[PDB]
């Protein structure tokens, strides 16, 4: 039942670094985190979910973990999505 909205600048998006990160990070907790967009709502699956919503520069999102380690997820999940801001 946790959640966290953001505003990144990765005009490239969830590349090989943030993608592989969310895979292990999210898969670790196992809880389903629904990562939304300024005009969309899906799971931050990276494989396509994030691609569809487009996580470019200034990309606004809203994540929600609902499973078991839904809180711990938010923290480590940030570091992951936070990596996107380390680009442009």
């Amino acid at each position: 039942m946790e959640q966290q909205s953001y505003t990144i600048i990765d005009e490239t998006g969830i590349h090989a670094r943030p993608a592989t990160m969310l895979v292990q990070t999210a898969s670790k907790f196992d809880s389903d985190i629904q990562l939304e967009y300024n005009g969309k709502k899906v799971n931050l699956k990276s494989i396509m979910g994030v691609m569809s919503l487009g996580v470019g520069k200034d990309a606004e999102i809203t994540i929600y973990a609902d499973g078991s380690d839904e809180a711990d997820a938010i923290q480590a999940i940030t570091d992951v999505l936070s990596k996107e801001g380390l680009t442009e």
